[PDB]
């Protein structure tokens, strides 16, 4: 009675390692809250250093398939598949907390056709081109909330609501 | 619990390697919504690098035998065995969302694994509506399919971004 | 959902069959049996099969309940698998499609000999086959499908879906 | 389901039996007798045998309650399960068809005491000379139902209910 | 539930090995029982190889703590600190079922001899033998049966039945 | 080990795998060297074990010009039995109380690898491929008059002639 | 040591039979065979038993070889032990006092079968008991005394010190 | 055993090639070399594949190297290991009857090593760049003969001519 | 250093004994033997003891060999250890001052028949009853060197030459 | 090994956790070096923890048993048993380096029986009354080589010869 609580104000928690697992529930989740309302926002917690890719797409389509306005947060940090899914909320609900730090970086033909869904996914949602996202995820560092607001991977740097 | 409340909601979840016990469940949950109604549809939610090929035969055999459309959703992946049961939903209403990744590759006695094997070119042909010739060749190949490729193959009918 | 399971009449042997197997699958035989020794029982097969004396215990007790047995081979039916699968009701002994029946076989030596000399006799009576054959077949390495089970005399009935 | 075993009268001593399993199926024992101390129980019985203490705690635990005890053997009752198996009640000793059964088996002073109570307890129940009971553990076999019958470890092989 | 279950009816189970959580879980148990009835008879099921030490003692000063009759009785085994706790039950109440074995002996250095110095006291106190003679015994590596413990004083009664 | 190469003997002990496989072949060809007509004895008392070193055993001793005496002890099961057939016509032997089977313990290939199987022993035993398929289906042992019999080996000998 | 135990024609069976103590024991037979036709080999045999077709790799080396072959059991010889003992020499097969000797025998049901089958020729010819004996005597889950396996057929001397 | 073998300019890539596989190989490459410049080196493959760098390490060693090399597939030469098996000298690639040849493989870096790859086997095949990846795509094994036509090897040898 | 003590007439019976134990030092005494039959063989023990039939090996062989047998036990000789310790020539076996000895140690029968060897061993060589035996090896207790002495396991305690 | 060397120098090495092994070993050499001269003394070098009790007691009683002058050499630490073999060197003869440690801190009825063995031991060769000895192996501390001197384990502390 404390996270099905934290449902019941229609948070969605991203935590830890993303897996099938993790992406399987948090899918869940967001069809039980689109059920309950599909006009009601839905603010996503996401403090993870990433994941299994596909896990994490699956998770990313998810909240493009539902009705509902997807309000991201970045607590602690927002790495690898983290950030896409940051990225992923709805345009101006982007948030993150002043000490976050957010990373974009992460059969030989498959791996290169994940990465160019990545690229086109960040692309979207950041208005970067796919020439500078591809550039920006070879370079193994974090961004600010400044400057990931700057990149498009966000909306708004909150130290109070 | 959240996966008992998807059961009440006609959802069936095949997610993660897939073994005799995830097969069981999964078969034993598409028996009770049958019996809730043999008329509404059972939403299978594919999420899977495939299994133990009699385990998901298992399950394949199941979804043709009960009465109900089984509307199949890829997301995440259906590789090997996963994509098997994916295109194995009702003509129709076999689905992806657009990032899937979906293989037909398959990544005991010789005899035995070959008997196996011709099953599946069987299945996947009768699926998909291609000759199995053409399956027997594609399925050599090591490689994953977007939801698009896989429409174009007969694996599935509906690529949605969102509902229509 | 093995319990929900239970009250409609269906036990599930599922995995490699041991004694804690066995002794459950036993337990829910009764059970089933108190509630009506007429009603038939589903039991559901998918197993590698697994310890000789646990399946003998299973084989024992469905013999001694007075409930006719529907016997249900989905995935597979595999050494002692395929004996509880051929010791179902004569009549009610079902496979799936695209299942696989084993009757190959994967303490002293007498005592390994007299435990395969009893399955020789439970072999030979549910299938009709001759002593011999049973030998000489439980000897080859291989998997049957469910028209040869059913041709050799494990099973009486392969259903893609069902008859009413 | 089994808590609707023991609901039933059915106490269950399956598989390797240790101090664990054999305080579950005492304390069992002595549940049923509250309940009532006149009806039967019926003790499952499919076990390899195991700790001979444990058996025996067992065993005693059969001798101590008033209650008639009928033993079923079923998949097999090796070891000290056999021992089990023939200390029930004079009459109320089962067998299924295909079950397997086995008499055959700290300071060395101590394992020959606890090999002489077993020898008399097989003595005592089954109505067999502690010499042959003693010759006849030697040998590392199994007895079939009616072997066991003859014998004098059980009563009736049942292939279906009377 | 089955152990809970006997709690009501004021039986406690020494299983097991002795360690300082079966110890402590015991203890609560006595309290329990001690509170619902101080006059009441307690039963103490014992079933144990023997264990730790100060566990044990824990154990044994709980018992003569608590205002209860306890009624002690040894099924399966009751070895080293098993049976001092056998030993330590209320005069007249220690019990014994036929087949059960017993045994005293025990399987910093001045710490481990003023422990067995304690364990020599509280044996010659309840079984009334000699210090010379507990210090004796317990240097031999045998079990006694029912009988033999009854006349050493560790414990009054052999039951076939009640 | 080493001195019994120096007598000519060659030994195929336990578990066949590359490694193993690798040992025997360069024992092979070190044997030719010294005298390509010299016979070469091989010891085999093994279970079986990889098939394409098991094959790589074969094709060496077939490659090599030497009369290769073969000797089972013990048993030769699976590819033990088939290096025990490929040993030369008249020179494969067995002692009285070995056990022989030929039974073996992507889905194309392994089916391929069997029917080269089914090849070698119809070769070196004279059998028809029915009836090697069938044999090989069945677990069972042979004695070595059975493997005489079949066309496994040759003499089945108590002491030396 | 061992390899100076190998030039006093001394063959050491020592602790569980598996395929690598067969191959070296056969092997070192051998290296023996090709010194003398004639000459005596000695047979330690300390062993529990262990895989019984390694057992008979041994035990058919052993009859294959011309040599005649003392055995000798000290401490122990159970299961494949007791029959390579046994494979011994006609008044060539020895032990020591305190020594133990099992014959009891602590893949298809078939197949062990005819190994047990083998097992109990084997024992027959070398004890010249009969296949019912040598049957009913390996099912008792026994040790013999030095004395009762000489009586048994299983072994010629039994010696304190030697002659 | 193998250093005897040395002795006779024979080099074992043997069991999966990692690092230290390499090294060994690459450093008796050298040796051979410097005994005789001129005379060839005798290749013997029996491996599944490995490491791609450790493979790329032996391959580039051996095109580094003045002397003619032949390279004799026995059991097995699979993904790099066939890679190595096509880099012997023209004329001088061998099997025996019974291997088994493959050139499949069973983000950025992995497909830059790929291309490598399809060089190499192009060069020394004499297939297309679009032959060689579609046929490294299909997890299938070649007969002999089969990798014979490809341009993989140039003799099926049964004995010596 | 051990081949030297071995050429002194040096064999050491040290830790735990098992079959390998017992069969070297077994192996050692035939060797000391054939160099002389007649020359004493020191045996050094310090051991808590280990399999009995692996130390009844050991007894048997001491008794089989013509030697006289120092034995010397030193650090411990427990359970077999303080067997073979007994088992020495009679007028040869010694103790260093702080050793400490003890004699306190399949089917119940076969447990029980190799306890009755092991008491009547010790009641040949200590020359104490069976009943003494039987009671002071069921006690569990270490004796000095002067109570082993007094006891029959030994014949002399010394603290130097 | 250069231990080898040591030994040709007469130095016998105590170092780290002493066990049955340790000591059997310790015991050879000593044993060795009596042999070679049994008036030239032996350097005992001790860096230890201590270890097993009987094994320590095997080498104490040894370096009484033979007639040589043993110097002890404390250097790192001697702790629990090897202060006993520290303070067991010859009169005169045992020593430390300036910053080693020394500890003399460590069934019921037979570990008591060794402690007093070891307080025995202790109150010789430190001259120390039994209560004293009984007393200060209950505190667990270090001593300086000042204060081992002045308790009567080590006669000098030196700095360099
Ligand atoms: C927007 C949802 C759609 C309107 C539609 C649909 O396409 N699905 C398929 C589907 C299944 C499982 C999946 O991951 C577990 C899916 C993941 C992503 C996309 C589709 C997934 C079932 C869903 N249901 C549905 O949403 N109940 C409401 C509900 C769900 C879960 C819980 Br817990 C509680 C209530 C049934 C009726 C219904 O109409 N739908
Ligand atoms: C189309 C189903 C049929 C109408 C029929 C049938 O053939 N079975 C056999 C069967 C058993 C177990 C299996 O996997 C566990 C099976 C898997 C595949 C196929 C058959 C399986 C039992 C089923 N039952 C039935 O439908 N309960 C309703 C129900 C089931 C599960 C749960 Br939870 C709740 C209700 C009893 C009456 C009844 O007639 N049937
Ligand atoms: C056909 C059952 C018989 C009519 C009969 C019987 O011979 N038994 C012995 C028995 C016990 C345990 C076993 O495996 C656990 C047995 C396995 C195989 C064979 C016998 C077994 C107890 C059973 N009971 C009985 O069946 N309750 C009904 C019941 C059982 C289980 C559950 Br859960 C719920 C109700 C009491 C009355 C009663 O008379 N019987
Ligand atoms: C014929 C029983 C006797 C009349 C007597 C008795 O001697 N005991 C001691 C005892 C305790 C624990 C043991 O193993 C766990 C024992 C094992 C074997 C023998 C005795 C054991 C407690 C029992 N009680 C008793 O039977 N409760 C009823 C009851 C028991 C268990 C459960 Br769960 C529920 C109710 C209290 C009244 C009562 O007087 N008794
Ligand atoms: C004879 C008990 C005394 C009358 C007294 C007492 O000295 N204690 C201390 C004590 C605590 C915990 C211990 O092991 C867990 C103790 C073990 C041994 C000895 C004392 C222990 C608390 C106890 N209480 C008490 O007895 N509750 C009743 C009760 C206990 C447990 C449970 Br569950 C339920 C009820 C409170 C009132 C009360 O006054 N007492
Ligand atoms: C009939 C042999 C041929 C005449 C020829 C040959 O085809 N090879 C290739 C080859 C190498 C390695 C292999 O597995 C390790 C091979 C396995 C199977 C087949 C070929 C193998 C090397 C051999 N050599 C050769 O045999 N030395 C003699 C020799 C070998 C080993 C040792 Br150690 C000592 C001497 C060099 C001269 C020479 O020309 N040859
Ligand atoms: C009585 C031996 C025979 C006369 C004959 C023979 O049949 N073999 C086959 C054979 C090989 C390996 C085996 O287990 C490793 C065998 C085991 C059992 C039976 C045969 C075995 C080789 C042996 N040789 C032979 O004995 N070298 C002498 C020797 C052996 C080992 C060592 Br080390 C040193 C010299 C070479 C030529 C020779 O004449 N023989
Ligand atoms: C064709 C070799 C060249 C002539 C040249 C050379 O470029 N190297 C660099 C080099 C080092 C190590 C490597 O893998 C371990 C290399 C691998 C690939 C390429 C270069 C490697 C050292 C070599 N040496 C040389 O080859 N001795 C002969 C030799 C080497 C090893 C052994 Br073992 C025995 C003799 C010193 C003299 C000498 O001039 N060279
Ligand atoms: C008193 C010894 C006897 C005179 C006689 C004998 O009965 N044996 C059998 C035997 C073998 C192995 C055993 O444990 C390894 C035995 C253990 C206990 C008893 C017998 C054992 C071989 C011994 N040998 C012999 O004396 N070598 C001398 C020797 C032994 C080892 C080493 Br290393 C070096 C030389 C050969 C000739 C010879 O005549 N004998
Ligand atoms: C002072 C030694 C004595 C003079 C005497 C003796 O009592 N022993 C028994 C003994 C053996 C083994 C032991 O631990 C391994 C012992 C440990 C402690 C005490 C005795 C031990 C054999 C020794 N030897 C002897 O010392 N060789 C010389 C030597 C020893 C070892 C090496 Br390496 C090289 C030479 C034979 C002649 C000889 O007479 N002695």
């Amino acid at each position: 009675d404390i996270y099905s609580r934290l449902l019941r104000e229609r948070i969605v928690c991203v935590m830890g390692p993303i897996d099938d697992s993790v992406a399987s529930l948090v899918i869940a989740q967001l069809l039980f809250l689109q059920s309950e309302s599909n006009k009601k926002p839905i603010h996503m917690y996401i403090n993870s250093p990433g994941g299994v890719v596909t896990a994490g797409l699956a998770i990313y389509d998810t909240m493009q398939y539902i009705l509902n306005p997807i309000c991201t947060w970045c607590v602690g940090q927002a790495a690898s598949m983290g950030s896409l899914l940051l990225a992923a909320g709805t345009p101006g609900m982007r948030h993150s907390l002043p000490n976050s730090r957010i990373m974009i970086h992460q059969q030989a033909e498959e791996i290169m056709k994940l990465k160019k869904q990545l690229y086109n996914i960040y692309a979207k949602h950041t208005k970067q081109s796919l020439q500078v996202i591809e550039s920006a995820m070879e370079r193994d560092r974090y961004m600010s909330p400044m400057e990931a607001q700057e990149f498009g991977i966000l909306d708004k740097v909150l130290v109070h609501p």
